[PDB]
């Protein structure tokens, strides 16, 4: 069991640069339509708060470099959605997977493809928080950089990256340029709400252990959701949802567990402690697997 | 600072499938040549002792089935080098990228694209352990697949999958063909001699913590580079050789820690446990970071 990101290539193939003035960034080439963070527009000194829509109203197609590696692509439209920048060019890019834009929710994983000056550099994957952060890996260059998943060839961006927090994690919008979480792209230090602990992504580790014959932990009671709701916020956990019951169906089926029996034996966990036990080799448990991460890595 | 492997898209073009009888599992296709582990030729009854330059002169080119994507690929001759297969093709692959093949040393680390019936499914960086193996995801179908490296648009093949052991652990071979380690292509059950821990590697990564703004294991101590490794010998980690600090020089110059500062902290970590913390969200002590990883990521 290991972190597992998505091969990358599909996204290599739509990835471009694109400049305004002396501002590089990163750029997602589909069909013809190039999305990137709107401020790229901005100078230093109009990002501590800026009037995007009075700084695009300024803007013409030809204020706009786009290149794939050093080619150009001529810009021949422009209009701002949230905070992402849709720039239409004059060629449909011929790499174009099949593709859709997707808004994930808090505890789904996704890969991200780290990129600088449209230039794919490394490819990992990363968990949605809570508190709608991710523990990323990004150096000055990388925004517009794009997380995604891919489902049977069928690309569904759902990541756009904007911005590092004070904390050193990292946060950013979906590709219709809504943030996750009460971010804002200005020159400003904010703090995300505090993290929990992925309730949905811990039971599902659960799981993948009893596949794999580590079962000590299972007990002999159940337990409601709600209250399991109530005892796991008192933990720092993440409630359940009726979508997390729901995902966690095919390991539940696979298993013969009960979803509310591992909630239950989860709740024994949060109670007591491991007691000096292990579980898949670890005294910790771990929340950044999926439901799906851990039926692809045991089907 | 995560485990980040090399972006995919020069292998994933190269990955197809080869069907041999009733074994189906993936190869490498670059320029006219595809190539993939030669037990694709044996039967269920050959794999506990098999003769595979005899197995190898009864097939004929028509015995192999080669399908890229949903094309098939027409073998117009065949040869054996050690453990790998190679089939020739009338058609040269486009998309083969600039490439070399490469045996790493123990304790280096490369980008795995875990494939399954051609087709990538997915990618994760690995270390080869000192023991040879690697701490791998496989399943069954998963025999071809590659490990690689990226230095300026060129590829370095250093790895094809072909064994899971019964710890779990994985072994495979290098692009010509040889295994790394004692491991060998027959359906048996095999044991690594007794695995170490990558010292060089774990230093890299207390750099890495500290480069991240953690720094609750560091200490005011100095240590010999003598007196470190009787003690790292002494917990089963390799030895530290004068090329491993010297490896390490940038991150001591970035940080402003003399390695054998570090090498203190790393002494101190050993011989008092890690009482309940962790590093850079990990409760053990990481060794599959090397100290380029490091750099080009930080
Ligand atoms: C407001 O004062 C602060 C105080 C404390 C912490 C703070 N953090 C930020 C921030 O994150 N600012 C965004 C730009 C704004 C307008 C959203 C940014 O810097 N994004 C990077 C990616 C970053 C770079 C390093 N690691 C990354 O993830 C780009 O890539 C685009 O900027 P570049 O032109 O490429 O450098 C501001 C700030
Ligand atoms: C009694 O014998 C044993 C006892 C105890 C443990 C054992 N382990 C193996 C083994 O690993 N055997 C190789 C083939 C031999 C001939 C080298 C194999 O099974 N390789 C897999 C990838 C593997 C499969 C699961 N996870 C992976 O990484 C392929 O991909 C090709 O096989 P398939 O055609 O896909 O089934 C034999 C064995």
């Amino acid at each position: 069991f290991r972190k597992m990101a998505f091969p990358s290539g599909k996204v290599e193939g739509c990835m471009v640069q694109v400049t305004c003035g002396t501002t590089t960034l990163n750029g997602l080439w589909l069909d013809d339509v190039v999305y990137c963070p709107r401020h790229v527009i901005c100078t230093s000194e109009d990002m501590l708060n800026p009037n995007y829509e009075d700084l695009l109203i300024r803007k013409s197609n030809h204020n706009f470099l786009v290149q794939a590696g050093n080619v150009q692509l001529r810009v021949i439209g422009h209009s701002m959605q949230n905070c992402v920048l849709k720039l239409r060019v004059d060629t449909a890019n011929p790499k174009t997977p099949k593709y859709k834009f997707v808004r994930i929710q808090p505890g789904q994983t996704f890969s991200v493809l780290a990129c600088y000056n449209g230039s794919p550099s490394g490819v990992y994957q990363c968990a949605m928080r809570p508190n709608f952060t991710i523990k990323g890996s990004f150096l000055n260059g990388s925004c517009g950089s794009v997380g995604f998943n891919i489902d049977y060839d069928c690309v569904s961006f759902c990541y756009m990256h904007h911005m590092e927090l004070p904390t050193g994690v990292h946060a950013g919008t979906d590709l219709e340029g809504n943030f996750y979480g009460p971010f804002v792209d200005r020159q400003t230090a904010q703090a995300a709400g505090t993290d929990t602990t992925i309730t949905v992504n811990v039971l599902a580790w659960l799981y993948a252990a009893v596949i794999n014959g580590d079962r000590w932990f299972l007990n002999r009671f159940t337990t409601t959701l709600n209250d399991f709701n109530l005892v796991a916020m008192k933990y720092n956990y993440e409630p359940l949802t009726q979508d997390h019951v729901d995902i966690l169906g095919p390991l539940s089926a696979q298993t013969g567990i009960a979803v509310l029996d591992m909630c239950a034996s989860l709740k024994e966990l949060l109670q007591n402690g491991m007691n000096g036990r292990t579980i898949l080799g670890s005294a910790l448990l771990e929340d950044e697997f999926t439901p799906f991460d851990v039926v692809r890595q045991c089907s």
